[PDB]
């Protein structure tokens, strides 16, 4: 049964709320395969090596995201940056989980609220395909019963004029978020241990849901056109860099790299655990799952396009909520729709709780390895972190909360996470030493990494990461939500949010340089040498001050 534990771990870590909620709308907004080509390319080239590197670092050093930088003290700033990114991304993940909980609560009925309009939340402009024969010519529709429900009875978005009029928190999403927060705190207040029990059903269910989605949606009146549009590549779309930026960000979202979660999780792994097999299996399963999810999503929205007599590009929204408009629509066409709705939204709740727990545990471990006081008081520290997250998510459940959620989803971990991962790779590979990293991996697992891994770690991955980071800055599209154009100050606030975590690296480098005592060269030596080898500095034996270290692969 040794292989069973391994397989369970890899399947559980290979599926995330990212793959199930963020990948659908990114794939739909970016062509639908013109997004997969960059996705697969980046997956291999950058995601596999960086996932492997993070796992190996966490395993060997036995430290969290922040404290693992005792190998190179100058990058504790990068550690703090990834911790802050994980904290930022934890303000709207809980809001998404609250939406899932609300949908699950609404699913306990024999007449689902998203099947037709005629309720209190339905506008006069609703069009029901079943109650009638069947437009702005470029809009995102918004007049379907499912979209009407999502945007009026759940978000109450019709009571906000923009991000400048967010309003007051909704008292229903308020209770949902309170329940989610309480569950997270009570699942994180005792310790890191949560595996080897009920996590069995939080990893198998997503695959069953995806499988049933495929088998059913393949046989739909309009799924053929959706599949055809999915399998058509538009290279003029590939010549824009928006798809490339989205692919990189979604990759680092789904694989978990750049959030400090992998390092913290691996810090508890057995010293002789195989990170290479972990990386290979997780990446392969992630790629296959992403392809299948794209196929199912495009089949469903092709069916919608056939049902609403609307072009495929206008059936559904291109932002957060695409899954909440899609899955109800597909469920309404299944026999016994109530059971399937319950199962689907229970799966969404389980996945979201698992992901939120992972991120919160990453933050807590990163900040607790640094300070012993917080380690001795896990309960109070967890309560404080959870309360802060609860308030900053309260900010995102207002009437105009979708605008804030879009701003965060766009700016919290975009160029910021790309820069953090680039700095991690540069730090390790160049300053600490790819040769030293390979020696550590050999000491741990028994075999030295191949040439492909070393080349990707040292040259290729940093190069493409830097290219994407530069392109995402020189080619920045002002934020928008469907047909709503954010005001310029919203863009300024988003860029400030990104910089808040991007600037911790140079600030910490400056702080470390000033704090250390000695001359310039001595300060540099203490700054780039591992903490446990500071005795060599007095002997004037620094490897980084030799060309052999820099010209070694
Ligand atoms: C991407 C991450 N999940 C892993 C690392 C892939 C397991 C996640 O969903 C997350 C990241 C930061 C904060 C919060 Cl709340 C959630
Ligand atoms: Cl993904």
């Amino acid at each position: 049964g040794k292989k069973i534990d391994f397989l369970l771990s890899v399947v559980g870590f290979a599926v995330d709320l990212a793959n199930v909620w963020r990948f659908p709308y990114l794939c739909y907004k970016n062509g639908g395969g013109a997004f997969l080509i960059p996705y697969t390319l980046f997956l291999i080239i950058a995601g596999m090596p960086l996932f492997y590197m993070e796992l190996a670092l966490g395993q060997y050093n036995r430290e969290g995201a922040a404290t693992v930088w005792k190998i190179c003290p100058f990058f504790k700033g990068v550690g703090y940056a990834v911790i802050l990114i994980a904290l930022y991304v934890g303000f709207y993940y809980n809001v998404i989980i609250a939406w899932s909980l609300y949908y699950l609560f609404s699913s306990f009925t024999l007449n689902l609220p998203w099947t037709d309009c005629g309720h209190t939340w339905n506008s006069p402009n609703c069009t029901d395909p079943k109650l009638l024969n069947g437009h702005t010519k470029y809009s995102k529709y918004k007049f379907t019963p499912a979209a009407e429900f999502y945007e009026r009875g759940v978000l109450h978005l019709h009571e906000s004029s923009g991000i400048h009029d967010i309003g007051l928190p909704q008292w229903q999403l308020l209770l949902c978020l309170m329940v989610v927060v309480i569950v997270l705190y009570f699942s994180l207040w005792k310790g890191v241990k949560t595996s080897g029990k009920v996590v069995w059903i939080t990893a198998t269910l997503p695959y069953f849901v995806l499988f049933v989605l495929l088998v059913h949606g393949v046989t739909l009146p309009g799924a053929s056109n959706g599949i055809n549009a999915y399998l058509h590549i538009d290279f003029y779309r590939l010549k824009e860099a928006t798809v490339w930026i989205d692919a990189a960000t979604q990759i680092f979202f789904s694989l978990g790299a750049g959030f400090g979660v992998l390092i913290a999780f691996a810090s508890y792994n057995k010293f002789d655990n195989n990170c290479y097999r972990d990386a290979l299996l997780t990446s392969s399963i992630n790629c296959i799952t992403s392809f299948v999810s794209g196929f199912a999503i495009f089949s469903i929205l092709g069916y919608m396009a056939h049902e609403h007599k609307v072009n495929i590009e206008d059936v559904a929204t291109e932002g957060a909520g695409l899954v909440f408009i899609l899955y109800p629509e597909a469920i309404s066409t299944l026999s016994g729709s109530t059971f399937w709705a319950v199962v689907f939204f229970v799966m969404l709740l389980a996945l979201g709780l698992d992901s939120s727990m992972g991120g919160m545990e990453a933050v807590i471990t990163g900040l607790a390895d640094d300070f012993q006081v917080l380690k001795r008081h896990r309960k109070l520290f967890t309560f404080g972190v959870t309360f802060s997250t609860f308030l900053l998510a309260l900010f995102c459940i207002t009437k105009g909360g979708i605008y804030v959620l879009t701003l965060l989803d766009t700016f919290a971990a975009g160029t910021s996470i790309l820069f953090a991962v680039l700095m991690e790779a540069i730090g390790v590979s160049w300053f600490y030493g790819v040769d030293r990293f390979s020696n550590d991996i050999q000491q741990m697992m028994g075999f030295r990494p191949g040439l492909y891994w070393r080349l990707c770690w040292k040259f290729v991955s940093p190069a493409f990461l830097l290219f994407v980071v530069v392109v995402s800055i020189i080619n920045f599209k002002p934020l928008t939500y469907d047909d709503y154009i954010f005001p310029p100050w919203a863009n300024w606030v988003g860029w400030g949010i990104a910089l808040s975590s991007m600037v911790l690296v140079p600030i910490y480098v400056i702080y470390k340089f000033l704090s250390t005592q000695g001359s310039l060269w001595e300060r540099l030596a203490y700054g780039i040498t591992p903490e446990n080898e500071h005795h060599l500095v007095a002997q004037r034996d620094i490897r980084q001050f030799q060309l052999q270290h820099w010209l070694a692969i």
